């Protein structure tokens, strides 16, 4: 039943001398155990990818294509299995977990016929200068060289597929790092990619103890781009450890949600309450605080009330609505900022109830900006409502936030709509629709704390990818 | 006729309480004082900026290209003006920095229009899948912020508009730091954006010590981008002290000339020599070392020494090909190189001179890798040539260096000179001709240690944008 | 009134016979211009392909710079050229002014838009791993010889917007402006020979249509025509063509789709100043208002208001309704009106007619069996349909056989967003009326409003062609 | 033999009249295909309108999964196809199976390209400030039912070179293949048709030239004809065609220069397997040699040695030099051979000629007075005209009314690039044979060679047309 796990290295599977147990966060089930890699194993990953990437880079497009799809295939095959064991690491639900699966199988589909339609651009030096109007350039593309990817606990599977194939379209190597909570998942992805029959060293996986690890895999000079997706102040260390090197950092949000008086209030609601509370609000492209006119805020409010009091609240298995949290730390403080709101005045729209590490989805109304539950990230089932008098007001509230992931506008004046997301410092802004991360062809970016660089498949590509100029005289 | 220049601070000329005073390298002429900005100074340019943002960002393209026209006509009316006092601070011939100016007023025009042809994309919900079909996202560019420029000593005209252009019209503040030795230019520049009317806080200038406001300067959190142009080192430094924010660096050089057993001898020693040579070699996109197959490496050692002999040797007012370098320490690291390379069996095929800081040029022949001058930038007029018997081992040569700024290639097979190019970890190969930065709307980057970004006008104003997505369901 | 001449291989030509232009708004004689014979014709095109090879072959900033001091020398004489072009077009003085400096505009967007032109490299790898080291540089080159026709209501701002995105990129034109408009195109042609156009490069065209209309178009010299004017004539065009490339920008019937939910006002502002400019004769202007039923009359009646205070007189004067181009044209202005009025339309606002001084009219309850409601007027006329659901407001819309432009007024534009990808049309305009601007932007028609997509990159790309050149890397 | 139906509407139809289709090389009855009339032409046409409104709002994923379908149904049928093909139109068995596989290769492409189909968003701003709130959101949007016309030598592969493009970007469809290679293009369309393809998304009529020829092009219903074959063909079509859009694939005589320091062997190998692949019965292949005469008299010996290897005999035992398509073709190619030899050019090898089965002729010492310098033959036959300079080589070769494509044999590649400029083709392939692929590249003709960019990307652009919906932001 619980197995010991082993990393992808160089084409071969290993095991370290010490390793870590993962259980499962919901029950306490064993679910196996993960190596916990030394630094000189870490290197030895590193040698292995670096010495594979000149025989990777010079195949043709289609023939790297080709594995990412046979890939895709084998995950779309082994969906139940992969997704049986992600629900349990993870606590998320059962069908959801399936459906990530499925989902990163279709990004790796996507990037691998994105990638392979790679196009250069010949530039004229006429265009500049009359006396080099004889010299062009030919511009193509070219792979950075190895990418370092980190996934996140929430979408283990989905956020290393989504940085692994439009790595490895490119012609660069790749290291996984999955998070410690995700590694079994992470590695059941690289067993796809093994069985794909993808070269030795161009696809390695790296699983130990950040006090081992942490910092050596980011600063070892082998690694050429770090793609990594998890917390703020870990990704603002990421950037520093980097120096000069490219990076892309998927970090926290506060997504806001600003209804006007306009708005379908009913509309509003079912897509607030379906951001907010998905994974028990563990996403950081969560609807996280509605920001609503207060005209229309005592309606908008009983209309979440009666939608966040459907919700399921239990067990993965159950395929409930709200499941257990990732540990007991991440509780304890979702029921700290509970607390903050309680005691500051804010009304408890749905009771807060607590058994283990299960919180029950708590609504808030009257929600002032005093109370941290206003500006913290919780990564819980607890979502806040400001009322505002003004517009001007939504957007000031909005951007005195440190993160900008994304906002939600919900009003039926359009032109308005776009003039309010021009001035919101976000990524992307959703009209009528909760905030989220697809359609995965789509831009996925952060302003302000949010990230570094422009997720979405072929802005993934084009960010780990260089440019090789060749320049002659025509005669 | 020494002036007291005053820093562009939110619309007003600024005094310090302290000032430095600036020298001309070739003769010790005093030619003028910076203020010594503090560091509540640097707050006052950084709050001026962030305010001027709102009201320039809202601007049309139109508009903001409207002054960089003017500000390029006026460096071209006073080029003469601004390149005589240039050519003092850093021992420039008079004519190459008059020049300078002009290709300045040159990219500034051609950024102007490059930039107000800003396009975004719609993207389809239905390319990735049918329950989005009815999806789009309306992708429009927005500019970063608050860019920091950071301009070098041997370009600090021309590489201070390189970077303040391309981030003016995307709608971006900037603050320019020149080099100390080069701020007279640099203020010299800014006066001709004052004049053109560029709105209060839109364009400032920075000037001080390192010791004050050096880290300081990059570290702010109101600096949004860092657009540098120096030393490796310096480069480094300012990439941990961004932390997650976006950068651009252009650092150094080791360019490499790759000549072949059917190359064009004549013209691969024109080329080589005018590439090595000018500006005494202080350039990073500058042919740095020959590796030169051992059959033709006489022939092609007698050519280029040849026309070495034919430089002219002397002050920056009578357009010397070989003028004093920067400062002492320069030409002393430049003259340790020089001995080195002697101490270690090289050929000194003309002749090693040193009056005051103004080093003669000096061709070695029979470098061996074992050499200093084989891999360090001198930063001064001395030129190795390495002979070798294989092309596998000229690109093993050429890539072992840190470096990769660009490559040259003298040859008559093409199909071959493009399959070595692809080998090459270089930004930029030329074929047939000296390396070079132009024609500035061709990429110019640095694989390796020598950058970080892709520069070239649109590629500049690329990097110094950002993306906002607009999604909504069509109904 | 002075004598005009043809730019024909850096020389002014006379020809033998030629055409006396008068105002059409007061008859006033403003000069002649040559009628050229076939073989006059046959050296301008021997010219343009002769000066071809060593246009195509200087640089783009080379070109650019020509076609930035033709601009500049256009907004210099503003006054000077939009004095004549008001006269013999009888468009509003300040108007054919204001068409002058928007032809500079278009021409100095255009020279900085074709100089940025870029190329591709294709990777033989994409398709094939055999491949894998076969690339293909391709690069944009020239048609050849542009023939650009311009139409009366805007010739020296559709004979530029031909004329710069043609030259930019290596092309040599010919320009045939129409004779009502020729001595406009002929001003325009001494801009570019001023800023130094090289000898060939530009050159022009006048004559008579029944001895050099065809011709000038079925000639093998010509490699793409890019015209502006009536459906039928660009329908001839079209086949005389044969397989070589066009670009035609037609008629129009373009409606303004007004929800129970917009803002009357607003709609009743923009469908106004689009269906009555230049007295209604443009492609791109509200030639049909379909309207719900349940807010019909109140739009109605401000369309009314607004166009009640129309001054109706002469261009001199600056008038909003000036007089039509020529007598045939108001008479068919006339019958479409005497066709709307016999078939039981309301005429909201008074017909009067002096001379070919049409007085602006607004008809009420236009259904489907009048010829207004199709046929593209070239007048101060406007129709207004009232329907019952917006699905009758798009099949109207679309039984037309005109596509150019639609407006649609509301205050839902996930809605608006829906019915726009219904309409056969190039470009539809949210709470606006219709228009070809900016000319940045797309221009183009579905149907019988036209062939191929204009705008200034658009015109470029249209007028281009590529050059592949395959080798592999050894 | 089978008697072979046209899938139309979601049905396979017989016809009233059939056509017998037999084996150019040994006379073998293959099958029959309908000979529609111009009312089952109608029918064909007006299921595609009916269709074509549930298909453009499908999405791209959607449209993508059916053209993947089709493509995997030709892999697995693709013996069964080749077999066919191969007896159909006279091509060896092996070549006749990998154009099926490629056919398969251009409809996956085309798939995966058109699926990342982008608009773009202008700003308003860019050209005036007043307009800096107004943006246009232009997307793409097919141009409606796109008439497919593939030719005899590839009936498969260049009609799924048009419909899987055609398909993806929300057109509709009407295959009509050649008479000779109907039976093949009724196989492709079952592959479709198994695939599920939805009733009148994809059509076939197959009929005579004298019947519907004129009618399929002409019929108001079309909004796009996509053709491959005889440039005189062509014309017609541009013609009946008006002012709507078309891509046409016509005659090549591409030209093959050698210069002093090229590698003569290298350019005799790929002279040899463009000049004579599928008994030069191709667009693209080598079809005459502009040699400079310093290296003509070994250059003409390389090429005789290779010729003289090449087999001459029967499609199922693929050999390289198979019987014409019929004898028209081998008559008019014996004309030629014969025009060459009386005029006094060097026949290097024999003219040899077995019922349409001509043997493979090499001819030196060709001048420009021979027919055979300038008129594409369509046969094994293939001319090497000696040159003194480089600019007689490229005005020779510019003479031609052709420019599909050029070769370049030299070891100077900027001067290979300053040449290739010159030539006034669409692709210069340099030290190698002419060719249309990779697929991905742009294909296409100057001059009387064609109309429009064809390669998967280039396709899809030119069957699809823009919407632009412009707005102000508040």
């Amino acid at each position: 039943m619980a197995k010991q796990y082993k990393n992808l290295v160089n084409g071969e599977w290993k095991l370290s001398e010490n390793e870590i147990t993962i259980y499962a966060p919901a029950t306490g089930e064993e679910l196996g155990s993960v190596p916990a890699m030394t630094q000189a194993e870490v290197d030895a990953v590193y040698a292995s990818a670096k010495k594979a990437l000149s025989d990777w880079r010079t195949l043709s497009y289609v023939e790297r294509a080709a594995y990412l799809h046979k890939a895709a295939d084998i995950l779309v095959r082994d969906a139940e299995k992969i997704g049986a064991i992600l629900s349990k690491e993870v606590a998320k639900g059962h069908k959801a977990a399936v459906s990530e699966v499925i989902r990163t199988a279709e990004i790796i589909n996507y990037a691998a016929e994105e990638g392979l339609r790679m196009e250069g651009e010949v530039l004229e030096g006429g265009s500049f200068e009359a006396a080099s109007k004889k010299k062009i350039a030919i511009v193509r593309r070219e792979p950075v060289g190895l990418v370092l990817a980190i996934s996140p606990f929430n979408y283990p599977v989905n956020l290393a597929g989504s940085k692994i194939a439009p790595a490895l379209i490119a012609g660069n190597v790749v290291a996984l790092k999955p998070p410690t909570q995700g590694s079994i998942s992470g590695l059941l992805l690289a067993e796809a990619f093994a069985e794909a029959g993808i070269p030795a060293g161009v696809f390695n996986t790296i699983t130990g103890r950040g006090s081992v690890i942490g910092d050596y895999i980011v600063e070892h000079e082998a690694v050429n781009f770090i793609n990594f997706t998890g917390s703020t102040p870990i990704g603002e260390g990421i950037g520093k450890l980097a120096g000069m090197r490219p990076i892309m950092l998927e970090l926290g949000g506060k997504d806001s949600a600003i209804v006007l008086e306009d708005a379908d209030l009913a509309l509003a609601a079912k897509n607030i309450v379906a951001g907010a509370f998905g994974y028990s609000g563990q996403r950081c492209t969560a609807v996280k605080r509605v920001l609503v006119m207060d005209k229309v805020a005592d309606q908008l409010a009983a209309e979440i009330k009666t939608l966040v009091e459907k919700l399921s609240v239990g067990m993965p298995e159950d395929d409930a609505d709200i499941t257990p949290l990732i540990d007991t730390s991440a509780a304890d403080f979702v029921e700290g900022l509970i607390k903050d709101a309680t005691d500051k005045g804010a009304t408890a729209l749905t009771a807060f109830n607590r058994e283990g590490n299960l919180i029950s989805p708590v609504l808030f109304d009257h929600v002032t900006t005093d109370m941290r539950l206003a500006w913290e990230e919780p990564f819980g089932p607890v979502l806040p409502i400001i009322r505002v008098t003004t517009v001007e007001e939504a957007i000031k509230i909005s951007n005195e936030s440190e993160y900008g992931l994304q906002a939600s506008i919900f009003t039926t004046n359009f032109p308005k709509a776009f003039g309010i997301a021009e001035q919101l410092e976000v990524g992307t802004v959703h009209l009528n629709n909760k905030t989220q991360r697809g359609t995965d062809n789509f831009p996925f970016l952060g302003a302000k704390k949010s990230g570094a660089g422009v997720q979405g498949v072929k802005y993934s590509i084009e960010a780990m990818t260089t440019v090789k100029s060749v320049v002659f005289d025509i005669q």
